[PDB]
């Protein structure tokens, strides 16, 4: 459940090339989305809400009308996880649609 | 209010254009969206949802797993107003982004 | 999977007492939820769509403004289940908080 | 619309008393809570989120799971206003709604 840098190696690069990156003194990955609005924005959390509910598997995020920062970091390992990547993998799904 | 004539028969050919149904047996407009999951549906939804009670125009929809099926009237007058046209047509662009 | 009549006449009951209520056509139940306005039926709505996919598990539902029908059924038996049941008995809960 | 301190001491009160704080840096209050998990906490921020857009006012919101920690502040008159203050007042009622 935690990330070996062949696998921080070979997971990391798609999402690091389309805006992803990890924080300092502490294994996370980040991202700052930026709709055009709020309906958007929510709309775009809440798929992700959903998700999340689905796999049990939260992101730390903070929203302002619309932006939304996302944080990503396991519980238990208390760094990333194959989990974090899926989240991501899925947000960044969801996030182009609406963009 | 009571789209007269001339608009109906300018601003509803578009909505038809698109998929937009006149209901039989009633003075409203409806049609059925169908996406790849809930995750969509419910999405969509909700960015309806914030718009709906943005604007004080809600639909009638019914929703089973991936399908929502939304009826279109305004209350006030018992039938089709321009209310019911906007909201479609936001209704169609929220539609894109998850179709 | 399909409730027996044992099974209905153990589960049924206390979903029965709040006000579900069998369909005539189909092996299903079915509640009808009043709301003071739709932030609370939709509030209500995104509480269970959440629940819905934690467990997949979807409800038929219909909406407008302020009320919310709800049709319960497991499809993959062509009846009720405990799917059903569980998912009632947390609407209910979800239902009671918003009274 | 920057509250006068005339109006400050009139509203703020009951706010203060329920756990509203205000910030020494900027004119905004704060608040943080807490539930019993994610369906209720991102069920709250919902019924929010639908306020929000009706009213056209925002919110500088966090979430990690189980716990929303919220900041008003009129970006118009760039401090406190009477409508931070509605809002807040209707966090309040649907926090309560909360169990
Ligand atoms: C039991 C525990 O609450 C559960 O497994 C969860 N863990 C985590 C979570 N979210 C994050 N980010 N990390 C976790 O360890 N949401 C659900
Ligand atoms: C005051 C009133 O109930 C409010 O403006 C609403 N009107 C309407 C509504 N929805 C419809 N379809 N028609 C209305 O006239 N939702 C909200
Ligand atoms: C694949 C299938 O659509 C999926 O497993 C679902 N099944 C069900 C569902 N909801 C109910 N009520 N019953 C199901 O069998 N929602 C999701
Ligand atoms: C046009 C303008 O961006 C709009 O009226 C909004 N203003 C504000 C907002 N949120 C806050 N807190 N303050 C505002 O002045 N969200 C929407």
């Amino acid at each position: 459940h935690r990330l070996s840098a062949e696998e921080r190696d070979q997971l990391l690069p798609n999402l690091r090339a389309v805006g992803w990156n990890e924080l300092e003194g502490r294994d996370a990955i980040f991202k700052q989305f930026h709709f055009k609005d709020f309906n958007r924005a929510f709309g775009f959390m809440t798929r992700v809400a959903l998700q999340a509910e689905k796999l049990d598997h939260h992101p730390e995020w903070f929203n302002v009308y619309n932006k939304v920062h996302i944080t990503l970091s396991t519980h238990e390992c208390a760094g990333l996880s194959e989990r974090d990547i899926n989240l991501a993998s899925f947000i960044e799904q969801v996030a182009v649609s609406m963009t």
